[PDB]
């Protein structure tokens, strides 16, 4: 059961997979039936000449906690399954996403670190409250949740199988991306490193156009 | 592993699949978390409300083995993974479709079926022979394959989703596609059903447009 | 239409487009917006930003044999529709190499004799068909026994991003000849209509060596 914990109150559970490294290489060769030395360096050669189709029969699950401009962007991914909890089928909770004052040490402010971490910590308090008093006075959820804000965490399963999981990895997991979607790509990355070994060095190897991952070890 | 035969040399596979019914279920609630009959019951609500979405949390593999014209129109479903045998990273193999003559019981032709049998093996038997003199020739494979007629068997990996098989099977799984795809779909199906008894269930009494499904068990 | 003549009987027509370089520049900056916007395309192109390409779309009409298309089909990212003969009329015509697509290779018969051996085959497989056709039997199962080398027709309707992908994949000499000559037509159309997302392309992201 693997479940790592991202910043406050988020996570990235594996659901479950399909399939390993063996799966591409059964996909490339077309043959159900092996050789841990020849099978390594078909991965490698697909990778190194731009067969990605094989790694499309591994598929992973995974269930992410994170704030809603953490969900926006990864939802941005298309090549991938997503079901988000809405309170249809289950229990809505409120929880937000505060910085904490390392966050902002680097950026020269005006007022302290912890400061901004109270000033932000404060207004989602309020937006929260306000919330509650609109959904007290009978205004639906709908129309009461507008005001929550960005921070606001949130619940989705997500299905994609390794070729779209490498192409999340070259974009999220790299300094350019917010540094929140940074620590959930190299969740994602461990996750994936546990299961494809091989096609995850040599992902790192041949493929891989981000920075963080060849620096910090998953 | 489960394998079904389909046309004269040809068949389905289940290679892996990835969850059951309860993985719509878990998806559906968003939860990684004991009641049979209500969990079916939310199974049979996403079907007739629409929600397709949960359907795409169980995924299948498949091996087939088919025609290319089979194969040709498979191939039409994007929502799909595949990877058909090329000679690229494993041996490549020369069979041919001959549909037998109760193929063509049905249809008043002007010759027997079995005639109909034996012109389709003829020029199959020429074309082979055709492609293999110009291969001893010297001729690039690549080119000579190119009179190599559409009943040549062919193999892939197929990676889909509970929800595009489905439409596949609205396809497919009915009387006005091709007799032979009809064939590969029902294999399908099967596959499904044994799968996620209770997704297919569903799946026929409230989201199934096809027709065969409903006759044939 | 752009239409640019394919092997002995095939071609690939541009039908339709939607925009050029500055739909690509407009998407990006989300806006209604020269050596800014060029600058900013090869930008896009340089970082691997390749989303605004596809508020780029064509749509070609295409006549190909059957082993080209096939391959060409495998790219899922598009749309595509074959004509089948439901709405309008079907023809039979087939893709003869000539002696010169031989010439290159050590053969034991004459290119001109491989050539004949190849339209001798399918004659025989077309008439077959044909009397198999005569005799009642259904189209969809009659058919089975024509070659690869049957001439199809489809409209293919794809974005830029999705056909730079097929560029470099298909336009590049490990791919096979035939399926070169249709890329190489695609390309031209794609530089005709994008000049700057073309030339941005050949000089950061092609992998390919045709183009080159
Ligand atoms: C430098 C830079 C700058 C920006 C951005 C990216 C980068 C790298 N983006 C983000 C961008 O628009 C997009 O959300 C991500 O790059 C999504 O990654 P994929 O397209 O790989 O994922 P996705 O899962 O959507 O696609 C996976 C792969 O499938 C293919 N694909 C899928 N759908 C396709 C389709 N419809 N057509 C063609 N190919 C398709 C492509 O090969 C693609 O890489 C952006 N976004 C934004 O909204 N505003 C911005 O200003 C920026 N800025
Ligand atoms: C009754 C009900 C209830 C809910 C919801 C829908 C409905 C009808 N939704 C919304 C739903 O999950 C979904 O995001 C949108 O309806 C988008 O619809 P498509 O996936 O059809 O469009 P999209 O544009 O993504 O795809 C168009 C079509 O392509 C196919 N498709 C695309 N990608 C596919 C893939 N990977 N596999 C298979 N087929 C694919 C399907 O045929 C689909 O109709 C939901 N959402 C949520 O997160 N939580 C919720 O609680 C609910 N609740
Ligand atoms: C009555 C009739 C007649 C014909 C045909 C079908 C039918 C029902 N066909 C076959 C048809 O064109 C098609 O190739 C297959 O039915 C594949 O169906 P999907 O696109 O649903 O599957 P696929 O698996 O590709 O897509 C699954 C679902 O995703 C969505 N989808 C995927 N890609 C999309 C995209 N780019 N844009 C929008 N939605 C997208 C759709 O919601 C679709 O149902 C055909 N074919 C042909 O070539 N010529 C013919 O003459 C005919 N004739
Ligand atoms: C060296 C080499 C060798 C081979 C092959 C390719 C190469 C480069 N192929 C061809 C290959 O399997 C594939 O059909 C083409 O490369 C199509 O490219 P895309 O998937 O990019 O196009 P497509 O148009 O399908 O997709 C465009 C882009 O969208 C994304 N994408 C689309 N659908 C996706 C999905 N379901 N999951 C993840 N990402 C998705 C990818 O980013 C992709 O580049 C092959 N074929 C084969 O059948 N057998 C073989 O042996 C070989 N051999």
């Amino acid at each position: 059961h693997m479940k790592i914990d991202i910043l406050d109150k988020g996570f990235v559970e594996l659901v479950d997979v399909m399939g390993n490294d063996l799966s591409a290489v059964r996909a490339a060769r077309v043959s159900f039936d092996k050789d841990e030395e020849r099978d390594r360096h078909l991965i490698e050669y697909l990778m190194k000449h731009g067969h990605e189709t094989p790694f499309e029969h591994i598929v992973f699950t995974f269930h992410v906690k994170a704030p809603i401009f953490v969900a926006r962007q990864w939802f941005r991914h298309r090549i991938a399954s997503y079901n988000e909890l809405s309170g249809r089928y289950s229990k809505l909770s409120y929880e937000f996403y505060i910085p904490s004052p390392e966050r902002l040490e680097g950026y020269k402010t005006t007022i302290p670190p912890e400061r901004v971490t109270e000033k932000i910590s404060e207004i989602v308090d309020k937006a929260y409250r306000t919330y509650l008093e609109l959904i007290e006075s009978g205004v639906p959820r709908e129309v009461a949740r507008i005001v929550l804000p960005l921070n606001l965490y949130t619940r989705f399963f997500w299905t994609v199988n390794a070729r779209s999981l490498m192409n999340f990895l070259n974009l999220r997991a790299d300094s350019h991306a917010q540094w929140e979607i940074q620590q959930y790509a190299l969740a994602i990355a461990r996750i994936f490193k546990e299961k494809c070994p091989w096609t995850f060095e040599a992902f790192l190897k041949y493929a891989y156009k981000g920075d963080i991952l060849k620096e910090v070890q998953v």
